[PDB]
Formats: C-alpha cells, structure tokens, sequence
C-alpha cells in the first residue's frame, strides 16, 4: 500500500546523456545509436535568440563546431542536420549503452518521467504530465535544455519530450524527439503565453480509484450522476469533459474496486462543489491529476 | 524555475539490484562488491513470521539454499551470515556495476530516494523522508522487500534504507544497511504501532524559501517572531521544535532571499494559525515537509 508520484528508473536514459557545446552555448544532448539529438538553439547566442534565423545560423557552423562530450570522452561529429527544432549530430561511434527505444508524440494528459540534466550530467528524476495546454510544470534551470521526458515498457524506452524553454510564467515548453513543439510555442525569446490549463478529469478519477484501493474512502458518497450532468460541473470548474473513451480506460479500476465510473464521477462532483473541508486524499489537500489510469494500475500491481 | 519532488537518478542503484529466493520466498537483494544484502525474513515462511527465531531458522539453511539471480544469470553463494535484520550472502563474483558507495544511518527528517523493486527488477523511483517516528510513507507492495533508499554525492551512493515491512497503518518500516531498524520495529508479523508523527519544521521552512525563490510570495507578511514564540505554535500544531541548528542550516536560503529565518517563521506561524484560505504554495494545498534545506539549495542551483 501507499501512493507516490513515481518516476521510471532513469538508468537507461542516464547512459544516453551527453553534453553539446556550440560556440559558447552548452546544453544537453541525447546519444542514441550514432546520433546525438539536442535543441537547435545550441547554435544561438543571446543576441540571436530575440528573432533567430536558424537556417542562416546553422550555415555558419561545421561538424567541428559541435563539441559532443560523453562523460569525459569526446565524440567525433561526422554529420549535422536540422529536423524541425532539433539538431541531429551524426557521430562516428554508436552509444554502447543505447537501450531499446522509440520516439513517441504523447497526448496531452499523458504522463512521463523527466531526467533533468546540466552539462550532460543527470541531477534528478521526477514524474510530469503534458498539460492540456501543452506545457509541463517541471523543474528546470538554465542549462537544463536537452533534458528528456520518457516512458518505459519493460526494456523499451519511449522518448516523448525534449526540454527547450521556460515561458515567463515559469512553465516549460519543449518538443517531441522529431523537433516538433508541443503546443503553439516557437524557440524564440519572445513573450508566448500558454492557453488556459484545464484539469485532466480522467486522471483525477484514476487517482480517486487509487485512493479507494489504498484506504482513503471518506469522499465516497450515496450519489451517482450521468456524463452530461458531470460535464456541466467539469466545465464550470475548468476540468476536461469526460468521454466514453475515458470511462472505458477507467474500467479496470472500476472492476477492481466495484465502484461504477459514474458513481466515482458523483464523488468528484461533490468534491468540486464542496471542497475537501480540510481533509486530505492520499496525502494531498487538492485533487491530483498527474496520474493516468495506466499509472494507477501499474503502481497498484507492481509492473517492473 | 519550478519545484518538484525530485529523486536522484537511479542508474547506479539499478545495477546493484538482484533477486534473492530462499525456499519459496522471493525478495530483492543489493549486490555490492562480492556481497548480496537482503532482509533476513527471506528465510521465513508465512507460518514462521508470527514469532520467528531467525537464528534457529538460519541454521536449517546452507549457501545452496539461497538463490541469487542478477538479471538472467545466477550468482554462486560461498558464504552467508546474519547481521542484525539483514543477511549478507557472499558471492564468488564482484558486481562489475558496483558504484562508489557508503552505508549511512540517516537522521529522522532527512530525505532519500527509493528504487522500488519486484523480483530483483526496478519499477519506479520516488523521493521520501524518514519521518520523525522513523517510518516512511512509501509505495510498496508484497515483493518490494529488499528495495533500498539512498542519496548520491556526485559519484558516491550512500545507501541509507532497506525496506522490510508495512505496518497495519499502511506506513513502511525498514533498516539501515547494517540491518538495524529505524525506530522500535521488529521483523515480525505482530501489531506494531508507530508513534505520533510530527511535521519536520526545518523542511517546511526550507520549502517556503523554495516557494519565495520560485515566485510564490503571497504568504510573506509584515511580522516576525522568536524561537520560543514560534515553538509554542509548533508544539500546538505537532511540528518539531525549531533549534538554532535548524536556523543555521537555513542560513544559505535566508541569505539568497534576504528573508531572515525568524521572519519566515512568522509567515509559517500565520499559515499554521489561519490555514491556506484556499490558496496553494508550489502547487500544494498543504505545508510540504519532505524537502530538506540541502534539497532546496541543490534543486535551485542544479547540482549534478
Ligand atoms: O536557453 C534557454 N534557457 C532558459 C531556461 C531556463 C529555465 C528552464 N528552461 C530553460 C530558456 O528559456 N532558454 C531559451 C530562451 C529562448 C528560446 C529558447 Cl528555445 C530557450
Ligand atoms: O513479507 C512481507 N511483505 C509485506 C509487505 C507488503 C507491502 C509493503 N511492504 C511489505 C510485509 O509487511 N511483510 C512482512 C511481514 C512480517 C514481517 C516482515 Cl519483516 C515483513
């Protein structure tokens, strides 16, 4: 028993982190096979970031200008290219610690682990969710660029995120491993506001099922609701509308606990309308939305 | 910017996890050099756990009865011994992935990362605090026994915890790597209640400094207090008494923010007496106490 914001073991990703320097800018790179992936803003200087022309900037750069260091040993760069907002530096050596991997573009509401890195070195690991507004509420400082988000299925690492920037609001923006930004963000030092951030309803419901499994049942009530009634409440409280797909994914949690999805929706409805009244749920005084139904099942069954 | 419950990168610890089986019981072991460390209750059966005589039970066991598997390869056991509540199985091969390591007995209020494991395989990593009552509020299921807690100083892993049991209250008890339990707990299937759990005051203050650093300042007020005035409040709210040692460790955070420790104490005093009034601090609706002043400095400076 017990419920924690758990990250995947980071070992397979630590063995891929390298340091990439170009000119006087240093950030993190991801070494998979004979390719190093990093944010293309490594070629920029502070003057360039106001309105950079990445194509023109990359033209003034050769393979020898990109310094890639893996631990204390230098990698030899034999090719370079720009794919959307990432640079792919072809090195002459395949990473011997390359795990089985995939590049995946996650959906908003999905979760992943982040291995925060500075100068190609890992400092910490934490669990995150891609917000519905495509930002992440992470923990990143200057130099953390190139840090990656991922999921692990037994031996396969699915890389889903690469950190690029922090918005003036303190939230984080980044790309998938093909260099495509999540959301409307551009890699430019310009004011970019994130949209309204909604609460991931299916995840809050999954976390309420995790709470029931682990003994916290005070919030269960004698009521039920319908998807349309529940969604009237969800809209008022800036919660994502619940669909039958969301109900379907909550099925294993509903089967294990014996609490019908719509009944759990009625508990959530009353929590939204009445608050917690000073009480806690799984050690939290607010409704947690960064656990998917898959995360709950995995943690409550011990998937390794 | 941003503040997360960050765990250390788990790679160095993943390379030490093995599976230990004795009879029909399987749990996790920690392979460092030519020794495998695991909870001594691996020699027990369900009948034995009511009141086990570990010395008599271990006498019926030989080196060949302990099956140690590292990944898919078997380790050959050449020695076995009991040190307090751990078994030390001498294997004929040193772990090639043994990191630089130490065994340390942490103090209550100190934090550490846990690499939860099942059948010698890692499933997840999370940050924990040793509660003042010597329990941990972890996330562990049957089979997680032998999972370890640790800290990392650059390349050195300081192992501080080994998971042994879950109390009927759903909280966790375990030992240091010499087999000594944290707290009054015994490795026996008997009702053992934990003492009163207090809030780690120095950690809540460190987290309030982290909040100020990251922009959350609504809780700052025009008041100050004294250690004795503050402690009258701390006692009423089951907070640990604040000492000059605690004030001393908060010094770097006080210097960085320019908010005197006693002034931050006055903010905490008002938060304890008035609540949050529906507001949040670093995305939390309660006072977080599982970040030490060292954790705050490290995360806010990017120590790798
Ligand atoms: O180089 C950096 N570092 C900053 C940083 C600070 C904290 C967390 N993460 C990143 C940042 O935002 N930029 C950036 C500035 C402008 C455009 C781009 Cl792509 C990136
Ligand atoms: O073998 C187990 N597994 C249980 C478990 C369940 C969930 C989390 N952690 C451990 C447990 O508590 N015991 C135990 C039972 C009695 C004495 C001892 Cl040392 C240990």
């Amino acid at each position: 028993s017990g419920f924690r914001k758990m990250a995947f073991p980071s070992g397979k990703v630590e063995g891929c982190m390298v340091q990439v320097t170009c000119g006087t800018t240093t950030l993190n790179g991801l070494w998979l096979d004979d390719v190093v992936y990093c944010p293309r803003h490594v070629i920029c200087t502070s003057e360039d970031m106001l309105n950079p022309n990445y194509e023109d900037l990359l033209i003034r750069k050769s393979n020898h200008n990109f310094l890639v260091q893996a631990g204390n040993v230098q990698l030899r760069v034999i090719g370079h290219s720009m794919q959307n907002c990432v640079l792919k530096l072809k090195v002459d050596t395949a990473n011997p610690k390359t795990p089985k991997y995939k590049f995946v573009r996650i959906q908003p509401g999905q979760t992943f682990s982040v291995l925060a890195c500075y100068n190609g070195s890992p400092s910490g690991v934490y669990q995150c969710a891609m917000r519905p507004n495509f930002t992440i509420k992470g923990s990143f400082l200057n130099g953390s660029c190139g840090s990656v988000g991922f999921n692990i299925d037994y031996d396969c690492v699915s890389f889903c995120y690469m950190h690029h920037m922090e918005l003036p609001t303190g939230v984080h923006a980044g790309t998938d491993l093909e260099g495509n930004f999540y959301g409307p963000f551009v890699d430019r030092q310009t004011a970019q506001a994130a949209g309204t951030d909604t609460t991931i309803t299916v995840n809050v419901l999954a976390w309420l099922y995790a709470a029931v499994i682990n003994g916290d049942r005070w919030f269960l009530n004698r009521f039920t609701t319908t998807l349309n009634d529940f969604n009237l409440v969800a809209m008022k409280y800036n919660y994502e509308p619940l669909t039958q797909d969301h109900v379907d994914i909550l099925g294993p949690l509903s089967a294990q606990t014996g609490i019908a999805v719509l009944d759990m929706c009625a508990s959530l409805k009353e929590l939204l309308q009445n608050g917690m009244n000073g009480r806690t749920i799984l050690g939290s005084a607010l409704l947690e939305d960064e656990f998917t139904p898959f995360d709950v099942v995995r943690q409550c069954s011990g998937v390794t």
